[PDB]
């Protein structure tokens, strides 16, 4: 416990189809954090089986935001069971309120840096209908992506404030290029 507590924590936070996952992923092979993706992890309990799972799914098939205390709870283990050998901890699609950010300081501890993966609203829908011809999640569907993308702009892009009061945000632009945008993450990731 103590031990996560004081680790490296950066909050990864931007809209459906930003590229968190993607940047994300170059940060673990570059770098060697651990990553935890919040989507990940429900989607792991669906696929359990438990009745949990079943509810879990039906929320996130409306796009709407799952219980804080679930999917922090999730992190928490996930935390856990990896604990023993992290450099830091990238978490990402976690926090989606500011609740959701105070909770998790109160239960784990403090941000070092929010990567705040911005793109435009219509480049993610653009690239959300993309992913959903080609073989896309279930929410990637039209109706679902209106509900994914409204509680971004209304719940989610308070945290970006919220965060700013502390000087942690760096802003990353998702709409170059895969390998320009780590080049801006990479810049972000040096200064801890
Ligand atoms: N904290 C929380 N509290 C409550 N509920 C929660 C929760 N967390 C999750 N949930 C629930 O779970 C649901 C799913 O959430 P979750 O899966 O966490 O988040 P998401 O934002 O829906 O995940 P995406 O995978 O859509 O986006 P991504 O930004 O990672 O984009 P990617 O890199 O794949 O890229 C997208 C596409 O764009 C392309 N792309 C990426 N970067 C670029 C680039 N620079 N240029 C061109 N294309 C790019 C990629 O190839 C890819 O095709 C939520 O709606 C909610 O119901």
């Amino acid at each position: 416990a103590d031990k996560i507590k004081n680790a490296k924590i950066v909050f990864v936070v931007g809209g459906p189809g930003s590229g968190k996952g993607t940047q994300c992923e170059k940060i673990v092979a570059k770098y060697g954090y651990t990553h935890l993706s919040s989507g990940d992890l429900l989607r792991a309990e669906v696929a359990s089986g438990s009745e949990r799972g079943k509810q879990l799914q039906a929320i996130m098939q409306k796009g709407e935001l799952v219980p804080l205390d679930t999917v922090l709870d999730m992190i928490k283990d996930a935390m856990i069971a990896k604990a023993d050998v992290s450099k830091g901890y990238l978490i990402d699609g976690y926090p989606r309120e500011v609740k959701q950010g105070e909770e998790f300081e109160k239960k784990i501890g403090a941000p070092a840096l929010l990567l705040y993966i911005d793109a435009k609203g219509e480049t993610m829908v653009k690239r959300l209908m993309k992913r959903g011809e080609t073989s896309g999640r279930a929410d990637d569907n039209e109706e679902t992506i209106k509900k994914r993308l409204d509680l971004y702009y209304k719940a989610t892009e308070p945290v970006i404030a919220f965060y700013e009061q502390r000087g942690i945000v760096r802003k990353i632009n998702s709409e170059l290029p895969v390998d320009e945008v780590f080049a801006i993450v990479e810049k972000a990731i040096d200064e801890l």
